[PDB]
């Protein structure tokens, strides 16, 4: 298998949280500078960022200074998910995590991208 998530957290010169899922065969990733909504209709930032390697997935530990990205990680959740729709605009997802679970759906506009949870 089922495919997977992780939302790290990552204490970095900002502290955000990293939503990764495995999909499109890596590691699909948005920080988000507020975490992932708690409730319904809280509408949170997600900034697109770069593609990681699947092994990624499990990582915990200190990236070094100088390197991009540095800072402490951590697991703040994981889990499994399921695709529900997908375009290059939105993506609605059944998380199965311990904190992050019932559907969410990332949206990107002209201003970039959005997090919300049903
Ligand atoms: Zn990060």
């Amino acid at each position: 298998s089922m495919p997977r998530f992780v939302v790290q957290e990552h204490h970095a010169r900002r502290l955000h949280w990293d939503l990764r899922l495995e999909m499109d065969n890596v590691l699909k990733s948005w920080a988000l500078p507020k975490g992932v909504p708690e409730k319904r209709g809280v509408k949170r930032l997600a900034i697109e960022t770069e593609d990681h390697d699947l092994s990624y997935i499990d990582f915990e530990g200190r990236i070094p200074e100088g390197m991009y990205g540095a800072g402490e990680v951590k697991i703040w959740d994981s889990g499994e998910y399921e695709l529900l729709e997908r375009t290059e605009n939105k993506i609605k997802f059944l998380a199965k995590g311990r904190k992050m679970n019932g559907e969410y759906v990332l949206i990107k506009t002209k201003v970039g991208w959005l997090l919300m949870k049903a």
